[PDB]
């Protein structure tokens, strides 16, 4: 069907980095072979109007939250993951979107915080993962050990399926492990098809003629190596979560990026069956549905449009469709709703089983919101992240509890902030997961609730959601630890640590007692 076969082409994926790495560096290098070369361009020059200002306020990103562009007849849609000033907690929800990751390692670090907290997000669905290690032009560590790194810290079995020759300013190209093929870094190229040089065998001739006869030697000596200890390729393995073919490259010139682009589409999986509170819905089916995991400002002039993100999971989506909000239960026109393929020449005004569209939102879309064309169906996985940085409400003028309350459950429900009532306490304790999201709640209650307040930090830092099983067990520990608990927007309850010690000496003095760091936002 031609759903089915939409689906199929589909390559749905974010990058997944540590800060400085290259993940806006390779995004570019992969749009110009998109042919998105106007907003290649944008994406690199995002390294002033007033209203557009105002418009930063409100939460909107500089750089466009999805890229889609066409490569050798399959659809390539490229989530950001914003990890700079805008990092927060849509960066966490983006990667429960996607089928499929690719992790970006500077070669000069390694694994990093950034890495290793993202890494832990994908093992949630077990999505599969694709390594390529950036900047070889410059020196770094050793390929075995970062082999080793990769393995031992991040957990996942490491297949390489390029290798380097020498790096920095001994760096002489790559070697295909699969095709066996040999492409060599060199000046004046943009390393694409015509524009490169590519001998098709380690023992084609002249090869020595040009990497040396000493480096030519110490590749046949890496190689051995690396055949008889690293494991290789096993699609089902990568498919599974459980292994990475590596990628050695120097994104800042192109080099060894397309290697990764081709495997990439052709091993990445298409969209896949999702899960609901039942039935598992299959990316074939004639009906649309899809769910919402992301809520923004879209950039506007009168500083009150927002978007919320959905993706699809399957039928297809054409524009001014009637949709049904599961939710709500009223019939949804999607009128005037985003796409976003990004190309000079394409343009498409419908989206498949893959794909990301852009709902308007007027205020009764949460996170989770689960559309469809009629079935009484609601999407699981969605999940709320634990925070990472907690601060209470300070008002000035008192009159305002009840509206503050008012404005800051419903910051909840689009994924604004988090929102603790400590049990103990009248105190209302915002959580995040990057600095931003508290000067946006901020201009939102004003704004919107007309809510003048202010965040000072608290002595919380990380928090985790309680559950046990015996109703009096668990009583026996509300009345222990209250002093340390809270209740969520969703009525959960939430273990507020003032430190990742006590949190840890918290697990342990209740063995029977779920700590675990996600929580559905559904309600449940
Ligand atoms: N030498 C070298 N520098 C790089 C490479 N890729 C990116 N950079 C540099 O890293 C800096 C920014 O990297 P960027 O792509 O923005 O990483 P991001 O912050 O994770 O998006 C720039 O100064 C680039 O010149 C590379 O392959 N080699």
């Amino acid at each position: 069907s031609e759903v089915a076969n939409e689906a199929s082409r589909r390559r749905t994926f974010a990058i997944i980095s540590h800060p400085d790495a290259g993940k806006t560096t390779l995004t570019e290098k992969l749009l110009l072979f998109g042919g998105a070369i106007q907003m290649a361009g944008s994406v690199k020059g995002r390294k002033t109007s007033d209203w557009m200002a105002l418009e930063k306020e409100r939460g909107i990103s500089v750089t466009s939250s999805v890229m889609q562009f066409p490569y050798e007849d399959k659809i390539v849609n490229l989530l950001d993951t914003p990890g700079h000033a805008d990092f927060g907690e849509d960066t966490y929800r983006v990667l429960t979107a996607v089928d499929s990751a690719l992790m970006v390692i500077d070669v000069a670090k390694g694994v990093e915080e950034r890495t290793i907290k993202l890494m832990e997000v994908c093992r949630l669905r077990d999505t599969p993962i694709m390594t390529f290690i950036n900047k070889l032009d410059r020196e770094g560590k050793d390929p075995i050990e970062l082999l080793d790194e990769v393995e031992t810290v991040l957990g996942i079995q490491c297949a390489p399926v390029t290798w380097p020759i020498g790096m920095g300013q001994r760096l002489k190209g790559v070697v295909h492990l699969l095709t066996g093929e040999v492409h060599l870094y060199e000046p004046g190229r943009n390393f694409t098809r015509q524009d490169s040089t590519i001998f098709p065998s380690i023992d084609a001739p002249g090869l020595a003629e040009k990497i040396g006869a000493q480096m030519l030697a110490d590749l046949r000596d890496e190689l051995e190596l690396v055949q008889g200890a690293s494991h290789p390729f096993d699609l089902e393995a990568y498919r599974a979560g459980k292994q990475t073919p590596v990628f050695f490259g120097s994104g800042v010139n192109n080099f060894g990026v397309q290697p990764l682009l081709d495997f990439f589409v052709e091993h990445a999986p298409s969209p896949q069956a999702r899960s609901t509170t039942g039935r598992e819905i299959a990316p074939e089916e004639n009906k649309l549905t899809g769910f919402v995991f992301k809520i923004q400002a879209n950039m506007d002039p009168q500083h009150r449009d927002r978007v919320a993100f959905m993706r699809v999971c399957s039928g297809r989506f054409s524009a001014g469709m009637k949709t049904f909000h599961v939710r709500t239960g009223k019939e949804m026109k999607l009128a005037n709703a985003l796409t976003f393929m990004a190309s000079d020449r394409e343009i498409a005004a419908e989206a498949w089983p893959g794909d990301v569209i852009g709902i308007h939102n007027h205020g009764t879309i949460s996170i989770g919101d689960t559309f469809t064309e009629g079935e009484a169906v609601t999407f699981t996985g969605i999940p709320n992240f634990a925070p990472e940085l907690f601060r209470r409400a300070r008002l000035r003028d008192p009159l305002k509890l009840k509206q503050l309350q008012k404005g800051l459950a419903q910051l909840s429900e689009e994924g604004a902030t988090q929102f603790f009532r400590p049990l103990t306490s009248n105190d209302l304790i915002l959580g995040a997961v990057g600095v931003l999201q508290f000067d946006v709640a901020a201009y939102r209650l004003k704004d919107e609730y007309g809510v003048e307040a202010t965040f000072e930090p608290v002595s919380v830092t990380t928090a985790r959601w309680v559950h046990c099983s015996n109703e009096k067990k668990l009583e026996e520990f509300r009345e222990k630890n209250a002093l340390n608990l809270a209740l969520d927007a969703a009525g959960h309850l939430v273990y507020l640590a003032p430190t990742r010690v006590n949190l840890q000496l918290a697990q342990e003095r209740s063995p029977d007692v779920r700590f675990s760091a996600t929580r559905e936002a559904a309600h449940t």
